């Protein structure tokens, strides 16, 4: 029974959570209560399997079982439409069906959420029907996240409860960290739909070398022979947890950390503190450590690379482990460049081998490769600096309608809502990487930029709008960022027409947030840019003036919201006089 070997290993707490996640990402539509019966079903069955390992389909693969599960309620098209085909399926793929349909953006309401008194309250009658339906409103809007690392969010989370209820001032002390949870949930989410992007889209191959750029910045000391099997488990447990299986993949994430602190000496001298704790807390914690400080007397690296004599030798021996050893040795030395720029020069290095090997003399050939990488390393340097000195000037809001007007016009099919969002996480790159010394500033800003660039192609991916971004996202990971920055104003847009409801404006907006406000500013000038791409300069500006001159007159004028629609169709007429 299989069933039975993750129950004894992670136990009926843990056991019962990864399911309910796993159910969750597969039916993200499917209401809390039924997946609490399907994940009891589940996990009655899982308990009889232990002491008879024969029972009744004890002998089953999860895969089976989970699916004929949710099967009893996906037939129901009605609901799950699309689903049901899923269902009719066989064994080899009856799977790979559902994995398709996850949705990367649910049309799931709103998550509000009730005063710190209910909260509070229903937290203190039934806390495990409180947790639980957290990890299911996660799980569901979130098809990807690293289910393992989610049950440590969600330990965070009781903890916040836990202390706040029983304090003076609960919103005070609650609303905060539930904040701070919000956001690095959202991080530690997209952060994650890459890696499952990257091996789903462009094969191991590529989330290896990846993996291993970033293992060889932070253990600098640990030799090659080590860092690679880190990089073959770690490949592993994501492989897993991104196809589905969260049971394996939070059993194999435990047995890495266990290696990694039993190695400790061998790899990193800053994993101790991560040693010394409880499991979930020690994974999110090696996950998560600085870099290990550089080995003193390191060789150069032209000696081995670019001046033997031995390179294409051994490069045609083993190329695989030839370059995987170049990177490593070029990322160790080099905790200040971004894990996409490592990976590019890794690129340079093997296409100037294949083609130099093959000449009437390499060693003429290749001798001057370094001199190439230059305009590599430069590049990024460059655009940091000056985005930088950009966002300090007009602040992150102004920066970020900078980011829009200017993206909008790169692809102005892409969807509003879409480029809004993306946008305004490429203008967060201001607040958190430019104040950073230059040393620490390409690898914190450029990797985010593959993050918040990796939303946009998945997201875009649904419904394929501009062939521009389906290129620079297909055609290169690595290159993705160079691909955008390439990209100027598209000449082949044909600027859309006016009408109503190419925004409504009803008074509705005078009650949200101050930041659901600036969004629904935002949410204009991308209106804008793409109805008058060309002619924009200050008169976007001029404009935008205006927008806000409207709202803050109707929203404070005591007539009903009526003014917002004499003085709304007034403001409309001033507008495209500009
Ligand atoms: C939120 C996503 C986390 C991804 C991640 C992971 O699962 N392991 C990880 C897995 C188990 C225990 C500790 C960390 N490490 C990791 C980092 C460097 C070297 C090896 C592993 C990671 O960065």
């Amino acid at each position: 029974s299989e069933v039975a070997h993750r129950f004894k290993d992670l136990g009926e707490e843990n056991f019962k959570a990864l399911v309910l996640i796993a159910f969750a990402q597969y039916l993200q539509q499917c209401p809390f209560e039924d997946h609490v019966k399907l994940v009891n079903e589940v996990t009655e069955f899982a308990k009889t399997c232990v002491a008879d390992e024969s029972a009744e389909n004890c002998d089953k693969s999860l895969h089976t079982l989970f699916g004929d599960k949710l099967c009893t309620v996906a037939t129901l098209r009605e609901t799950y439409g699309e689903m049901a085909d899923c269902c009719a399926k066989q064994e080899p793929e009856r799977n790979e069906c559902f994995l398709q349909h996850k949705d990367d953006n649910p049309n799931l309401p709103r998550l509000v959420r009730p005063e710190v008194d209910v909260m509070c309250t229903a937290f203190h009658d039934n806390e495990e029907t409180f947790l639980k339906k957290y990890l299911y409103e996660i799980a569901r809007r979130h098809p990807y996240f690293y289910a393992p690392e989610l049950l440590f969010f969600a330990k965070r989370y009781k903890a916040a409860f836990t202390e706040c209820c029983q304090a003076a001032d609960k919103a005070a002390c609650l609303l905060p960290k539930l904040d701070e949870l919000r956001d690095e949930g959202k991080a530690s989410s997209a952060k994650q739909r890459l890696k499952c992007a990257s091996l789903q889209k462009f094969g191991e191959r590529a989330f290896k070398a990846w993996a291993v750029a970033r293992l060889s910045q932070r253990f600098p000391k640990a030799e090659f022979a080590e860092v690679s099997k880190l990089v073959t488990d770690l490949t592993k447990v994501h492989t897993e947890c991104c196809h589905g299986d969260l049971l394996e993949c939070a059993d194999d994430r435990a047995d890495l950390a266990k290696y990694i602190c039993e190695n400790q000496d061998s790899i990193s001298s800053k994993l101790k503190e991560c040693c010394e704790k409880p499991l979930l807390e020690k994974s999110h914690c090696i996950a998560e450590v600085e870099n290990d400080e550089m080995p003193a007397d390191l060789p150069s690296l032209a000696a081995d690379f670019v001046e033997s004599k031995d390179v294409c030798k051994n490069y045609a021996e083993a190329k695989d482990v030839f370059l995987g050893m170049f990177l490593y040795e070029y990322a160790r030395r080099h905790p200040d460049y971004s894990v996409v720029l490592l990976l590019r020069l890794a690129k340079t290095y093997e296409t100037t081998l294949e083609k130099c090997c093959a000449a009437a003399d390499p060693h003429e050939c290749y001798a001057k490769v370094f001199d190439e990488f230059k305009p590599l390393v430069e590049e990024p340097q460059n655009l940091i600096k000056q985005n930088c000195e950009l966002f300090e000037q007009l602040g992150e809001y102004k920066f970020q309608n900078a980011l829009l007007v200017r993206y909008t016009k790169k692809v102005p099919q892409v969807s509003t809502p879409t480029l809004v969002e993306v946008s305004r996480n490429l203008g967060k790159v201001g607040s958190k990487c430019c104040k950073h010394p230059e040393a620490k500033r390409m690898p914190c800003a450029e990797d985010y930029l593959s993050v918040v660039l990796n939303q946009l192609c998945v997201l875009h991916e649904k419904t394929p709008v501009s062939d521009r971004v389906t290129k620079c996202c297909t055609e290169s990971l690595v290159n993705r960022r160079p691909c955008f920055s390439a990209l100027e104003v598209d000449e082949t847009y044909v600027p859309k027409e006016f009408n109503a409801e190419t925004f409504t404006f009803h008074a509705d907006i005078c009650t949200l947030s101050e930041k659901e406000r600036q969004i629904k500013k935002q949410t204009a000038l991308v209106e804008l840019v793409k109805h008058k791409p060309k002619a924009t300069k200050e008169q976007l500006k001029a404009v935008m003036d205006d927008f806000a001159a409207f709202v803050e007159k109707c929203c404070k004028a005591d007539d009903k919201e009526t003014c917002f629609a004499e003085e709304g169709k007034k403001l409309v007429a001033a507008s495209q006089a500009a």
